């Protein structure tokens, strides 16, 4: 369980909520796991769901690495979500703030996200706060950014099967952030 803090729906009826929790402990189909080009799993998001998920998951991720070979800027690959509440897990690597196209970039992070978890059909995501780990986004910057990618996505794509977009976020100023941010869509 956890509880929504806050619920956006979208004109075209998708959910965006913003719960405060544990990210690794929400069972999204999908979840979002911020890394780098070589899946390192670390940092707020990774360390939760490394946490959770333990040996299974790193070995899924290992896996994915092998398989995928470096992930693109603002790819996105997943792997399942095993040891973990969540269904799969939507690997991506957001720009570095500061990069000449980081804003697009991370747009385009999110936009692949989503489309990795309509390409499963998924019914929900879980996104932690994208780029403002280590990657430095401020973080009022990244959530203005993914929700207007998610918003875009939506609007582009019809046949998507993803109705819960959850922005799980573990601190209050994030949570703050991300509700004024979200109630500035429609």
């Amino acid at each position: 369980g956890f509880t929504v803090l806050s619920t956006k729906s979208l004109f075209l009826g998708q959910k965006l909520q913003v719960v405060q929790a544990d990210i690794a402990s929400i069972d999204s189909d999908a979840v979002v796991h911020p890394t780098n080009t070589d899946f390192y799993i670390g940092g707020e998001v990774g360390n939760t769901l490394e946490k959770k998920g333990g040996k299974e998951f790193v070995e899924a991720v290992l896996e994915l690495r092998k398989k995928n070979g470096p992930l693109e800027v603002a790819g996105a690959a997943v792997s399942a979500g095993h040891g973990l509440p969540a269904k799969f897990v939507i690997h991506c690597n957001s720009p570095v703030w500061g990069a000449d196209k980081c804003e697009e970039l991370l747009e385009k992070t999110v936009k692949n996200c989503l489309a990795l978890a309509d390409d499963k059909k998924l019914k929900s995501i879980a996104f932690p706060s994208i780029g403002s780990g280590r990657n430095g986004f401020p973080k009022q910057t990244a959530a203005q950014l993914i929700l207007k990618a998610i918003s875009s996505y939506f609007v582009s794509t019809m046949s998507s099967s993803i109705k819960t977009v959850y922005f799980v976020l573990f601190d209050s100023e994030s949570i703050g952030i991300y509700v004024q941010e979200m109630a500035k869509l429609d």
